[PDB]
């Protein structure tokens, strides 16, 4: 229906908003683009799907999205990937992985204040019936 249309539209208009919010934040300014083969070229190789805020917008953009579970999933990437490719003591590693995971924190904290609950599950019904 146009109604199932107009709910994407809204989740996709909610997630834009909560990911442009991550994005503004300094402290994920990291996130916001892709990793470049050449400052890292062993990313590709270690990090097996690799995810980030302008990957996440293209995402939305392109419907990917049906409910905020699915795109918390690729919140959860971010923190996760990080947390696989640098875990070594030194600070550098340690930084980039307690922003990747405040990012995920962040993320979360929005949706659990913003989101509503009865939204979610109809996205999820309307997904489910697809
Ligand atoms: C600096 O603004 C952004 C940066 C990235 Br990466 C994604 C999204 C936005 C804003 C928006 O999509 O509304
Ligand atoms: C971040 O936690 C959630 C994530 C999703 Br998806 C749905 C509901 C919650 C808790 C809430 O929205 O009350
Ligand atoms: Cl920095």
């Amino acid at each position: 229906s146009m109604q199932e249309e107009d709910t994407f539209r809204e989740l996709r208009i909610f997630l834009r908003n909560v990911t442009h919010r991550l994005a503004i934040d300094k402290r994920f300014r990291v996130f916001t683009k892709p990793v470049d083969p050449d400052e890292v070229p062993d990313y590709v190789t270690v990090i097996k799907q690799p995810m980030d805020l302008s990957s996440v917008i293209s995402k939305i953009d392109l419907h990917k999205y049906l409910t905020v579970k699915d795109y918390l999933r690729d919140i959860d990437l971010i923190c996760s990937n990080a947390l696989e490719y640098n875990p070594d003591r030194d600070p550098g590693d340690r930084l980039i992985r307690h922003r990747a995971c405040a990012l995920r924190d962040t993320a979360y904290a929005i949706i659990k204040e913003e989101l509503d609950e009865d939204f979610e599950q109809l996205c999820e019904e309307i997904q489910e019936s697809r």
